[PDB]
């Protein structure tokens, strides 16, 4: 009908304008209106492909083919797709029938180049699995890395490689594949669960949560997903809230939410380690030096390179006027993060005070200002020197201590006469 014509035409304009989502809407309308119009099926597949929707394109393309078996450009299209999906054998059968069908000169060049690739894919697949079967994981990765340049939408193999990075002790390198695999399979809940937990495991709670919400959108009654859901949702509030508080500068509150974070997930180290960094942060930003040093130091026993923990402990040491240990920290921090304005401003501001503290102040032996007025000093000296005379002290060890204060008071008067003021 005219409708199916309008759907296709608006479909066309939209696609051309890059408007994939609504183009798809319209071809959907076009397919429903005339369920036997190969053009509708073809134009939809064309969008699906444009959108990365690998699974959805295939049944539409083979429909186009079922209806119009002479239409070889759709057979070549389905050829390409299946080769992306890593359904090699079938990708070969189409690429070959394309060649047996008076192809275009550009259709011959494609159908051929592809079979050439496909041949290597079959060898690389077999090497990949074989490597994997014997436990040669780094071997398997190298093969698979190559297959997946070409088979970019082989979910199964992506999964295998993720499993490789994992056995290798490199879990984070498996986020891409596992995320990809769930995207392609589209309505497989297990794929969302796997990616949701791998995220959780890495302390990626925000994603993990959103990613399991997907599982449950697919299956409301999925037991395992829901269990995990309760879990990360709980741990998400606690962490989100913890940080809300840290920005309000409610540090002891923040610290309490973090103790809850750790109590809610004890098994995974990252949730314990990262909580401690944040607690270390709370204490330091709260001017609680001994507590900062105690917690921050423990964080560094676990992660000696923790730039954030070093900055917070540095800050603690500054409070304690521990200028050496502050620089040592700001420095060992500067090693791991090369140019940080905060680190550098810390190292200079620590050094300035390390210098100024070694610089003896005769006024610091009593003077009201860097300029105590007139005979205020003479009043201070006579009393102090008379107070602090080793004669005063019967205790031998106590005396020797007065003496240093006496030499100090005396050396003060000596330098506070006439020109020696500067």
């Amino acid at each position: 009908m005219a409708d199916v014509e309008k759907h296709l035409e608006l479909g066309k304009k939209l696609l051309a304008a890059g408007q994939l989502a609504d183009a798809l809407s319209q071809f959907h309308a076009a397919v429903d209106g005339d369920p036997d119009n190969y053009i509708a099926y073809y134009r939809r597949a064309t969008v699906f492909l444009a959108m990365g929707k690998s699974k959805a394109a295939l049944p539409d393309l083979t429909k186009v083919i079922q209806l119009k078996m002479d239409f070889t450009a759709a057979r070549l299209q389905r050829g390409h797709l299946l080769l992306k999906q890593g359904k090699l054998d079938e990708a070969e059968d189409d690429f070959k029938k394309v060649l047996k069908s008076n192809p275009s000169e550009n259709e011959e060049k494609e159908a051929q180049s592809q079979l050439i690739k496909s041949d290597e894919m079959q060898r690389l697949r077999s090497q990949a699995l074989n490597a994997f079967g014997s436990g040669d994981y780094t071997a398997a990765i190298a093969f698979l890395d190559k297959i997946l340049e070409v088979c970019v939408w082989d979910a199964e193999l992506r999964e295998l490689r993720a499993e490789c990075f994992i056995k290798e002790g490199e879990p984070r390198k498996a986020i891409s594949d596992l995320k990809a695999a769930s995207k392609l399979k589209n309505d497989n809940t297990e794929a969302f669960y796997k990616i949701s937990t791998l995220y959780y495991q890495l302390g990626d709670h925000e994603l993990s949560l959103s990613e399991v919400r997907e599982c449950l959108k697919l299956d409301q009654d999925h037991k395992r997903c829901f269990a995990h859901y309760k879990q990360v949702k709980k741990l998400n509030k606690l962490i989100e809230s913890a940080e809300e508080l840290i920005r309000d500068g409610r540090y002891t509150d923040a610290t309490s939410k973090y103790e809850s974070v750790m109590k809610t997930e004890p098994s995974i180290a990252e949730y314990t380690v990262r909580s401690k960094e944040r607690i270390c942060h709370c204490f330091s930003k709260d001017e609680k030096p001994v507590e900062a040093i105690r917690v921050c130091s423990e964080v560094l026993q676990m992660e000696p390179d923790n730039v954030n923990a070093l900055k917070d402990r540095a800050e603690a040491y500054l409070i304690e006027e521990m200028y050496d240990e502050a620089i040592q920290d700001y420095e060992t921090a500067q090693e791991h993060n090369e140019n940080d304005q905060q680190i550098r401003e810390g190292l200079e501001k620590a050094q300035r005070l390390l210098k100024q503290s070694q610089k003896r102040d005769y006024y610091k032996i009593l003077g009201v200002k860097r300029n105590a007025k007139k005979q205020e000093i003479i009043k201070a000296y006579r009393k102090l020197a008379l107070q602090w005379h080793p004669d005063n002290f019967q205790n031998e060890e106590e005396k020797k201590k007065a003496e240093k204060k006496f030499i100090d008071i005396a050396a003060a008067k000596e330098v506070l006469s006439d020109p020696e003021m500067r």
